[PDB]
């Protein structure tokens, strides 16, 4: 009386139905939570929250009219198996149960899949596979807390994955950094706290459909990017990473923002001043805020200091230490002449970008060393305003251009700049 009749009899043959399922008629078509279309082939299975022990049946995937399967909350152990001739799954829903494994070649065939949750199974390690190209149809994927590790696979692209919504990837062991692929997505919902990604947050910047995201609990680094493209952006949680920076104002100033987790990064500058119907997470002393009076100027010499962070990419090292409103106590690199910042010193510290223009509003500088670092560009001209200034030793670097005059008092060392003086087209 149907294809799948033989298949169906495999699982409940591999289930130990709790009692209440009634499996016992000789049509599997009559089954108990089990649905047929019109040619009786299997169509749903919807076995929910019955704490069912068992497994599934390594031919599970003949039911190839199958659309949707809800298993979740149960107690179903062993692989999950291969579901690639599933092209007409809808839903898989298999969350909380007790499979060890997923196919290796998961998402592979199965373009009709918008929704898919194995999240709380207790999986042997696996990394997520390119197959998941093939689900071009996905909507929600929710694999938190699945034992996945590697890093994430650059296939989240709009030409792959043009319907996805919701990412949810919490609590794995994912490592590495943020696919560039997320640019130009129209995710909606991106969860990814709770793991070991690192790097630049700046793709943010071009995920302009965005609700949600939490990056709670990573290692991120570097600035805020500009978020003003984020018309829509309701809870941005980014506690427990390393950030630095700045909190760009494009991010205060979004009128949908509802929630804001900054708490425990290194951001510099004013704690920022966000709208009052705006519930804010971000505690006192758990950043590198000048004072914790939100939209409380800093002091200017701490602002000219934070733009010369800035030209060097915000390193973490000057935001862990920079802290306060008060440049003279205790920051690397800094030295005072009672109220004066007198020295800027980084000799060997390892410093990519650019010598901010700003630095020569310290006035009152004598020594500038930034020798033995990785910095580019021009010698600002601004520096030979500087009318204490004695030594200015940029060695060992890859400054270009012409190097400015300064006074017949300054001892000005470039030596180890190999394009010192080229200043052609
Ligand atoms: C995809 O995930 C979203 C959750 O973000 C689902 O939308 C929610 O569904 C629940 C039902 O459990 C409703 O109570 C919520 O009101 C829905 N929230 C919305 C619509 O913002 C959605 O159903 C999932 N599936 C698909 C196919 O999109
Ligand atoms: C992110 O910040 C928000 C705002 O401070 C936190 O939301 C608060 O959570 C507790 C729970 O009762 C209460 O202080 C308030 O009810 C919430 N305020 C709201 C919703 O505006 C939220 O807990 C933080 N998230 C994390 C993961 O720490
Ligand atoms: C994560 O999954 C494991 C099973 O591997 C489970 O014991 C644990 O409760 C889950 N954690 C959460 C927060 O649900
Ligand atoms: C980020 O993590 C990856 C993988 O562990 C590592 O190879 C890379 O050096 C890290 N990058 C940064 C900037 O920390």
């Amino acid at each position: 009386t149907g294809l799948d009749d033989s298949t169906m009899q495999s699982l409940k043959s591999s289930l130990n139905l709790t009692s209440d399922v009634d499996w016992s008629n000789p049509n599997p078509c009559k089954w108990q939570s089990v649905q047929c279309d019109g040619s009786n082939r299997v169509t749903k299975i919807q076995l929910k929250q019955k704490g069912i022990r068992g497994t599934l049946p390594t031919n599970l995937q003949s039911l190839s009219e199958l659309v949707i399967l809800e298993l979740f909350l149960n107690r179903i152990s062993g692989p999950i198996p291969d579901l690639s001739g599933l092209s007409r799954l809808q839903t898989l829903n298999l969350h909380d149960n007790l499979f060890t494994s997923v196919p290796k070649n998961l998402f592979s065939g199965m373009s009709s899949l918008q929704e898919m949750y194995l999240e709380n199974n207790p999986f042997d390690p696996w990394v997520i596979p390119d197959t998941v190209k093939e689900a071009t149809s996905l909507q929600n994927l929710t694999l938190s807390n699945c034992s996945i590790i590697g890093k994430i696979p650059d296939f989240f692209g709009s030409q792959s994955l043009p319907s996805l919504t919701n990412l949810k990837l919490s609590q794995n062991g994912l490592e590495g950094e943020l696919p560039m692929s997320f640019a130009g997505t129209s995710i909606q919902s991106l969860f990814l706290n709770g793991q070991k990604l690192n790097g630049s947050i700046s793709v943010l910047g071009n995920m302009t459909s965005l609700v949600e995201v939490s990056l709670q609990g990573n290692q991120f680094s570097g600035p805020i990017p500009d978020l003003s493209g984020l018309v829509s952006l309701r809870v941005f949680n980014v506690r427990e990473n390393q950030l630095t920076g700045v909190v760009p104002q494009s991010l205060v100033s979004l009128s949908s923002l509802t929630t804001v987790n900054l708490t425990n990064n290194y951001l510099q500058g004013p704690t920022p001043l966000f709208g009052k119907s705006v519930g804010v997470d971000i505690v006192n002393n758990m950043n590198s805020f000048c004072t914790n009076v939100a939209g409380e100027a800093c002091d200017p010499r701490v602002d000219t200091l934070v733009s010369v962070a800035e030209s060097f990419g915000y390193p973490v090292k000057l935001a862990e230490s920079w802290k306060g409103n008060n440049p003279c106590v205790n920051w690397v690199g800094i030295t005072c002449s009672g109220g004066n910042i007198t020295v800027v010193n980084m000799r060997k510290q390892d410093l990519s970008g650019t010598i901010s223009p700003s630095l020569a509003k310290l006035t009152s500088l004598e020594t500038i060393n930034l020798a033995d670092n990785k910095l580019s560009g021009h010698i600002p001209d601004e520096l030979t305003t500087l009318s204490k200034l004695r030594l200015l030793d940029v060695s060992n670097n890859d400054f270009y251009g012409i190097p400015p005059k300064f006074r017949d008092t300054v001892t000005l060392v470039t030596e180890g700049n190999a394009n010192m003086g080229k200043n052609g087209p």
